[PDB]
Parts: C-alpha cells; sequence; structure tokens
C-alpha cells in the first residue's frame, strides 16, 4: 500500500525494491520548442509527485466545472499509491533536439547489432522513456495514461510495454520471482542495500565525463520473445545445463542453496549464468530490472510470451554491452529471440519540492 | 487462501470475484471423442492440482533428467492465490464428436449489434477456461500448462489478461472502477444472493437441456475504449453518459452509490437507464468482467477497456435484451465491441473421480 519517496539524489525505481507490476511508455517529442518542453517537465514532475502519494493530478477528478473535462481520468480514485514509482529517461534522439546535441552522454551509447536479432522499429528506440512501477497495475496504468494526456501537442506514445510479473530482483532478502521458462531469475543481481555495489556499477558519477548525469544511470531495455512451444519439449537437464542452475531451488550445478556462489568451471562453456557472470565480462555488473509479458496469441494455436529485460548500469559500454557480446554463444539463444530495444540517459533524482525532471539537463 | 475446486457448480462464477484474470478459448483438432474424454479428465486431474497451488502431473523438477518436466515451474513457490479455473463448451464443439443435438437452445448465437467490429480471429472458440486468481502469475502459468497438456488435442484460439483490484491495498467491499473512471458493479447480481442465481443464472432441469442443470451460459465481449476522446468529455457530459455521478457513483438526484437509480431523472439513452433490468422486462445479468490494457496501438492510443463477461440461466433472456437496448447508448461513442464468444459453462465437478463435461459425455 505505502508509498515510495519520489524525492531523493536517485530516481526512485532503480535501486527501490522490485514492484509487482510494469507499464513502460516510450514518447517521442513534437515540439520544437524547448521553453514548452521545459514547461512539460515541470508539469510532468507535479504530476508524478501526486501519483506517487496517492494524489489526484491537478484540481483532481471530479469537483470542478460541470463543463470541463476533469484534471485527473479517475481511474485511480480510492487506491493506494501501491509503491508506485515513475522514472524518466533521455533517448539518445533527444539530443537531436533542443541545441542538446552536445550534452549527449557518452555513457549513452547505441547499441551495435547483435546476432539473431529481429527488431520492430516502431516499437524500439523512443525520444524519452517513463518507467512506471507499482503493486496495482491500475495505479501505474492511471500514472501513464495522465502523464500522455498532460503531454497531448509536446509529446506523442511511440511503444509501450506492459509488464504482468516481475522477473527480477534488488532484494535478496525476498523470494526471487521466475520467468516464464520456470527458472527463478534475479538471484545475482545487485541489492538496493549495497551502496558501494551501486556506486561502482549503477550510478554515473561526476569524473565519467558527464556533469549533468551525476546521480543518474543508463538504462538498456529489450523485449525477448520466449520460443515457448521449443523449451516446453526440451529435458530437464537440457533446461538446467542452458543456464547452469538447477530449476527447482536454482542453486548453481552442484550446490545445494539458491545463493551459494557459483563454480563457473563445473558449469557447460555454453550456460548462461557462465557467460553473463562479471567473471566473464571484465567485472561488468548490471542492475536487471525486468518483466515477464504475454501478447495474445502466434496466430497458428500458442500463446506468445516473452520477457521486457530491463538493465541499470554506470556505462552501457561497460555494462549491457560486453555482456550481451559474450551471450554471442549462450545456449538460451536456442530459446529466445531479441524483438525490441532502446536506451535511455535516466537522470538524476528530484531533489525536493521545488526540483523538476530533466533540471541537471536543461538547467 | 485457497478456492474449492469441487461442488455442484463451477467455481468461477458465483464465487468471490477475484483480482486478475487469463481468458483463453481453444479450439478442438481432435476428431476422436474417447481421446477428447481422455482430455477432459487429464485436464480436470491438473485443474485439481492447480486450484491448490500444486505443480501438474509430476511435478517442476525432480524427475528423469532426461524428461521434460510434467509441469512448467512458473508457480513454484507461489499460492493458490483464489485460483479457479471455469470451464465452457462453444457452439461450434457441439458439431464433433455426435454432440449435435446436446448444444443447449439457451445456448444462442449472438445477432450483429449495431457498431460491432468484431476481430473473427479474437472471437469464438470451442471451449473457454477462464482461469482467475489475485496472482496474474498464478492465472498464466494455469493456461499455459492446461495449453500444453492438450497440445495435440486443442490449440490456443485467442487469450486475454485482465485485472480488477488489488485486494491486499483495496477493500474488498470497495466497488472497482472501470478505466473510464467509474465505479462498476454497483447493481449486479452477487454470488451470496443464491435465491437470484436461481432464477438469473443457472440452468434449470426443467429448462430443457438436462445436461447442463446447474450449469450457466457465458458470454464473453471484449470492449475497447475510445480512452483519449473519453478523456476530452466533460464531467457533466461523462455523468450523463452513465446517469450516475463519478466521484460518488449515486444515481442522478441520489447522494449515495447505493441508492436505487430513479431512471426517469437520466438522460433516455444514458447507459444505466437502458441496461437496468426494469427497461428489459427483467432482464438481470451476473456481471463478471475484468479491465484490460493491452499496450498502446499503431497511432499511439491506449489498447485498454473492458473485457466484459456476464452469466446468465438464458443467453436470450439475459445479455441479448439487454445488449440490443443499448443500441442507442450514449456510452457507444466511446466504445467499440471488438471480439465476442459464447459458451456453455457445465455443471461441476462433483468430487474426486469426476471430470469436466461428464454430463454432457456421459
Ligand atoms: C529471456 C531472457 C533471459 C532469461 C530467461 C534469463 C534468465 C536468467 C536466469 C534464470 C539467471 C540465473 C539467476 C540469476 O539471476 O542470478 C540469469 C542470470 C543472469 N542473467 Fe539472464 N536471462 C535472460 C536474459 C539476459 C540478458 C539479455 C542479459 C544481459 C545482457 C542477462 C544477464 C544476466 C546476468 C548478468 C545474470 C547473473 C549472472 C551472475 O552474476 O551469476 N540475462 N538469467
Ligand atoms: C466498456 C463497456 C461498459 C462500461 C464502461 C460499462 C459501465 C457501467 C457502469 C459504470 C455502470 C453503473 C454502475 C453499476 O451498476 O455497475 C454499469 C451498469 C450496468 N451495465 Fe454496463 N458497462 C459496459 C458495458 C455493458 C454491457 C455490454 C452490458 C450488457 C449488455 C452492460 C450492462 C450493465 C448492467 C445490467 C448494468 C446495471 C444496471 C442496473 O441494473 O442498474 N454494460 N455499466
Amino acid at each position: 500500500g505505502s508509498a515510495v519517496p519520489f524525492h531523493g539524489a536517485h530516481q526512485a525505481g532503480i535501486a527501490t525494491p522490485v514492484q509487482d507490476r510494469l507499464h513502460f511508455a516510450a514518447f517521442d517529442v513534437t515540439t520544437e520548442d524547448r521553453a514548452a518542453f521545459v514547461a512539460l517537465l515541470k508539469e510532468w514532475t507535479a504530476a508524478a509527485r501526486r501519483l506517487t502519494a496517492g494524489h489526484a493530478v491537478g484540481e483532481g477528478a471530479y469537483g470542478g466545472l460541470p463543463e470541463a473535462p476533469p484534471d485527473d481520468t479517475g481511474e485511480a480514485l480510492g487506491l493506494k499509491p501501491s509503491r508506485l514509482t515513475l522514472t524518466i529517461g533521455f533517448g539518445p534522439s533527444l539530443f537531436t533536439r533542443f541545441g542538446l546535441a552536445d550534452l549527449r552522454p557518452e555513457a549513452l551509447a547505441d547499441l551495435p547489432k547483435f546476432p539473431g536479432d529481429n527488431l520492430d522499429r516502431a516499437r524500439s528506440g523512443g525520444d524519452l522513456c517513463v518507467q512506471a512501477c507499482a503493486d496495482d497495475p491500475q495505479v501505474a496504468v492511471h500514472a501513464i495514461r495522465n502523464l500522455a494526456r498532460i503531454g497531448f501537442g509536446k509529446v506523442v506514445v511511440r511503444w509501450s510495454q506492459l509488464g504482468f510479473g516481475k522477473t527480477s530482483s534488488t532484494t535478496p532478502d525476498k523470494q526471487t520471482p521466475r520467468n516464464l521458462l520456470g527458472f527463478k531469475d534475479g538471484t545475482r543481481n545487485i541489492a538496493g542495500t549495497e551502496k558501494d555495489r551501486l556506486d561502482r556499477f549503477v550510478w554515473a558519477a561526476e569524473k565519467d565525463g558527464t556533469p549533468w548525469m551525476t546521480g543518474g544511470s543508463y538504462l538498456v531495455a529489450r523485449r525477448i520473445r520466449m520460443h515457448i512451444e521449443t523449451w516446453d519439449r526440451a529435458s530437464l537437464q537440457e533446461q538446467e545445463d542452458v543456464f547452469g542452475r538447477d530449476k527447482g531451488e536454482g542453486a548453481p550445478v552442484g550446490k545445494a542453496k539458491e545463493r551459494d556462489e557459483p563454480f563457473l568451471k563445473a558449469m557447460k562453456p555454453d550456460a548462461h549464468v557462465r557467460l553473463a557472470h562479471p567473471d566473464s565480462n571484465g567485472g561488468a555488473t548490471l542492475l536487471r530490472r525486468g518483466f515477464s509479458f504475454t501478447d495474445g496469441t502466434d496466430g497458428l494455436g500458442r500463446l506468445d510470451a516473452g520477457l521486457f529485460f530491463l538493465a541499470y548500469q554506470r556505462d552501457i559500454r561497460t555494462g549491457f554491452v560486453p555482456v550481451q557480446r559474450n551471450l554471442a554463444t549462450d545456449a538460451l539463444n536456442e530459446y529466445i529471440q531479441h524483438v525490441g530495444s532502446a536506451v535511455f540517459a535516466v537522470p538524476p533524482g528530484v531533489r525536493d519540492a521545488d526540483d523538476w525532471w530533466g533540471s541537471t539537463l536543461f538547467g
């Protein structure tokens, strides 16, 4: 039920405990007026401060002039904050606008092409994103819908993704959730309490070269289809060999308990965990924060499902990219396909009631 | 925690409404009646496991290394979560297995209605399974595993996820709001109302289809909302569309949500006025639908709405007259019916030896 604080050095929704639901929206900018865009960021911030406290935006959902559309669309009336977080990010394409070219962060690297991808361009990229996470899906949709409405005429929704259930953990003291392949996903991640690891691996620092991004992070989103029919035909041992962990307990091969440290050399050479581990990737460590999805059927008799992968890191070049490169030979590749992608620079936090999303970028 | 699976009636009709839905329509590929009965028995056994929070078959792990696990594993560590699994039989089922004359007359095909825009690929179906639970992953796991168990005998035609309230934080007695921001459910048949269920929801033997006694008939409509145009309407326009105020949800002229409506005070094509039993020869529904939000369409607009479900004793005396009377509804400007199906939902699984469809198949 409770609220997650909206203000801080960092935006919430990163280190925060992972909530049950996701509504992620990517927007494109339509206005060429920088002052109008700044005004939108401030109005959006004000809205987010209301939303994340369980309050209606603007002057509320009713009680205004009868002839006026309500300021808030009303479907969150009577609900709780439900741990809603709203996290904004700026895509590389934003920096072509508003005289921002020289402020594009070097750590906001475009991804290379990866073997096997079939990326839907229409559901990739975006000038900006808002990640809405909450325990109540109606709270999350209300937030996105009202931000979109506020932004009408200045931004448009390019694409969106709903996540029905989490597949990630920033809280190793709680149960690790399972993805739709049936495996625990999030055992060896980064905890919200691991201050030093967050500083090392997640938060941008001023000396990294982009002052406005200090206390921000960089986000990679990958929409990944799962080949459920093929997976579900695989043997237990094939599935366990793919990952390098057993399925029921989720321990590394040869170990009895989920959180026992892996002995990588006992895994298959191609195993996902072996290839993805920091030790395989120059120490590169990610904060994974994704969710599962299911998008109807394939039209031909089969349920369609997948995982909407999210990773936060201090630098895309030393986080996602080396890891995904090392997954070129991953045994998992037989059962997945990346079908959408985007990257964003997620600014530092909203410091207090007078601050606003993007203030360090825009001034 | 759990809702009992066995009973005179299938659970998921009159039982308390859960927070989440995974609804699947299936088409039958087998022509062999004995093989189909064998599937119904296997599905029943699976449903007994699933609704008690247990893995299907021999489980999700621990079996022979070389064998695919019987259960795909994504519900391990979760709870029963009030899961119910409710099966229904579409009109098209009855053209198989020599069942033709056992198609109930109360399982009427819907007429075409003004403004319909039905996607035929997301309509119909030989069978349905309505999975409802508080944890969406529990519902998805159930549908995924039933589909897996049935593969070779059935395929999935279409699939819809939905949500209502989140009961951890929202009082059970509080009426849900739909995505237009209005309370939705105020005047409905509740599963507590045993006498009203016998009048309006359960099929009786005397109604003409003995195998259906204690079953019900289900209408599903996938109803998209034009969210952005709705949100541009004034508060008074919105309230006029329904005949209730938005904040409290009281009828025009009344102070409280649950005060009985005075229909004459509503506009003549207000939704409540057109939908009320008094306007429809006494026709009364058990509405049991769920909101949906599926994404953004190819114009940037929200793909969202109501996955409307109604249970009734006879489609001809329930949904059809009411929907016909919505032809001039002021709501029509803001909605579009884009998927549809009907199903005969049999009586319950009476005990541990019984199986879904036993009254139909014998
Ligand atoms: C549908 C796709 C994916 C599935 C099903 C999946 C599944 C898993 C599972 C079951 C684990 C073991 C438990 C744990 O989190 O420690 C794991 C670990 C991991 N995954 Fe994935 N994963 C997927 C995609 C990716 C991608 C795209 C990346 C990065 C490019 C990635 C990076 C990692 C990392 C870094 C670990 C932890 C390794 C360690 O330090 O022990 N995963 N994944
Ligand atoms: C997206 C579409 C729809 C929306 C947003 C909607 C919304 C509402 C709302 C807000 C109410 C008032 C509160 C309540 O008593 O539940 C209501 C009542 C009702 N609706 Fe709808 N409805 C929709 C579609 C339908 C359809 C398709 C039918 C049947 C064909 C239907 C039948 C009813 C009935 C019977 C009532 C109760 C009237 C009474 O007895 O007072 N609705 N609906």
